[PDB]
């Protein structure tokens, strides 16, 4: 029960994914991401800028222009991406400044794209990681990132927080997806631990369609033994 | 056990206190914030940017030719500020971009300093709160960055996380800080309720000199009833 879905970070392994399927059942889909995505309904691009208020602004205001009166069913944040090093790291500063804008911005972005154009009984998914549950002493920059996603998550399922009537607000917390670039840079990997991207659009469609929703506020741990996937709540 | 302080947000309400508190006792103490304290036995001033990478590179080379050799006993990490807003509100995008750069960057800069310039068995304090523990949703922005200040802690207490042997990262997490301010901006409020500066100053005294040391990674909640604070440890 939708038609009408937004992608944040739409050009990535996850978001392409859910553009395809979500347009494969003719449903109209919007990519926002820092390139277009031709097989998108509509695409917006993010203006690449050190300034946080100056991409924000610009997001916002092109959303805005693009739905007019037309709320969405639903907003995937899926944008992110991951870097590594702990706090002795030359390239820390690099690699957190890149963590940020891909987790914390988008993020944000998001959550006040969500209070102005998500229908009621609508659905907000953020991502999240499940390492990003304890201290992460080997990247830094990227659990401080997914920290703050788990909290904001909170947030949002709190009294007044501006999200529309019966909407909802979830963290995905996987451990590591199955893209092709994973299997380029950990080759002799098990494999057979990836969440296959696949089931994650399959999840996203359920949540969408009203089939098997948990409550907003909640996290959700994606976990693959043995090429069988499994969804477990997490308390912050 | 102390005479070499590093105070970041050394010209805030509680970092000025911490400066001249320290300097009574003759240590040789510098302050790290967007102003110089004269009052500090030195003065590292941040460059107002946009760019994390060029005000992180910036204080890390200046902090290295200040200190060249010489380690310190401990880094005070009380920079942050506090700006409110929900998801709806106009204002979220300015709010969140300074709650991310007093809070974020800032404890970040300081992590990738004690990993360079701290004694084994020193001490790294960082400033979160209490309520970013749960959903803040009528304060996004203060939330997020303060939930990440939180797991940041928890990854430096981690193995290999780049902090010197023995050394202790510790978070403090208060409710309200007696400051002239907020007494301004709150003037009919319960000041029975707020943390004396004194209190905070005394406490990192005692941390410093060895004395109630609690382990690393520990979030320690400063709570103030009828004038008397109390310390209690939180779980991440
Ligand atoms: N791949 C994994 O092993 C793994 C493990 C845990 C979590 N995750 C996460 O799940 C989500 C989906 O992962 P993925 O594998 O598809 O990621 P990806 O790197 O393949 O795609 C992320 C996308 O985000 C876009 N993006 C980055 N910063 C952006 C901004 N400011 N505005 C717009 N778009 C921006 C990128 O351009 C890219 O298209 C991400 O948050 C990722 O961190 C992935
Ligand atoms: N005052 C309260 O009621 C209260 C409640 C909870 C937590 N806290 C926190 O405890 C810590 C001490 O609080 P305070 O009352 O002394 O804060 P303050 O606002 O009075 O002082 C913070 C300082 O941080 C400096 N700063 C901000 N961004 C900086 C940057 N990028 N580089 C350097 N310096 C920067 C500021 O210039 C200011 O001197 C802060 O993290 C604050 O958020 C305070």
């Amino acid at each position: 029960e939708a038609r009408r879905v937004l992608v944040y970070g739409g050009r990535g392994a996850l978001g392409s994914r859910c553009v395809q399927a979500f347009r494969a059942r003719n449903w109209w889909v919007a990519s926002i991401d820092v390139v277009e995505n031709e097989e998108a309904s509509a695409s917006v691009i993010v203006k690449m800028t050190d300034s946080f208020t100056e991409q924000a602004d610009q997001v916002t205001a092109e959303v805005g222009k693009l739905l007019g009166d037309q709320k969405v069913d639903a907003i995937l944040c899926v944008a992110g991406g991951w870097a590594g090093g702990n706090a002795k790291s030359k390239s820390l500063f690099k690699n957190c400044d890149l963590m940020w804008k891909q987790s914390i911005w988008t993020s944000t972005i998001s959550s006040h794209l969500a209070t102005k154009h998500l229908k009621e009984g609508g659905l907000l998914t953020l991502a999240g990681a499940k390492a990003a549950l304890d201290g992460t002493p080997g990247m830094i920059g990227y659990g401080m990132a997914k920290g703050a996603v788990h909290q904001l998550c909170q947030s949002l399922a709190g009294k007044n927080s501006g999200m529309p009537s019966g909407a909802a607000a979830i963290a995905v917390l996987p451990v590591t997806l199955d893209t092709p670039m994973n299997r380029k840079s950990m080759p002799e990997a098990d494999f057979s631990s990836w969440t296959p991207l696949e089931f994650l659009v399959e999840t996203f469609h359920d949540w969408i369609t009203g089939n098997k929703r948990p409550n907003s506020g909640s996290l959700i741990q994606v976990v693959t033994t043995d090429g069988k996937t499994e969804l477990t709540p997490a308390y912050f």
